DNA sequence: ATGAGACGCTGGCGATTAGCTAATCGCCAGCGTCTCATCTTTATGCGCC
């Protein structure tokens, strides 16, 4: 209780510190471990990586 | 050369039967962050028609 880790759930409030890099790492690992079977995700793994990596610049604004 | 005209317990109960806002108060209110830039504006400090 004093160490604040008593029965903590998984989807909690402290996840705001989690960067996107580790999710991208786990994504690349899953893709590389599954690209040896299916051809389409082996072909479009960099597309999915682009989906996760894509961030609209602040100077662009609305994509109207 | 005769055969119509003249019409009731209700009111005062109960007792069904049916139906409706209003006055008082309490509760309780989606919120969390960051980045990035962007401009202002203020406090003080310096100049004479």
């Amino acid at each position: 209780l004093n160490r604040e880790d008593l029965l903590r759930k998984q989807r909690t409030f402290d996840n705001g510190s989690i960067p996107h890099q580790i999710h991208l790492g786990e994504l690349h690992a899953i893709l590389r471990r599954q690209e040896d079977f299916y051809p389409f995700l082996k072909d479009n793994r960099e597309k999915i990586e682009k989906i996760l990596t894509f961030r609209i610049p602040y100077y662009v604004g609305p994509l109207a």
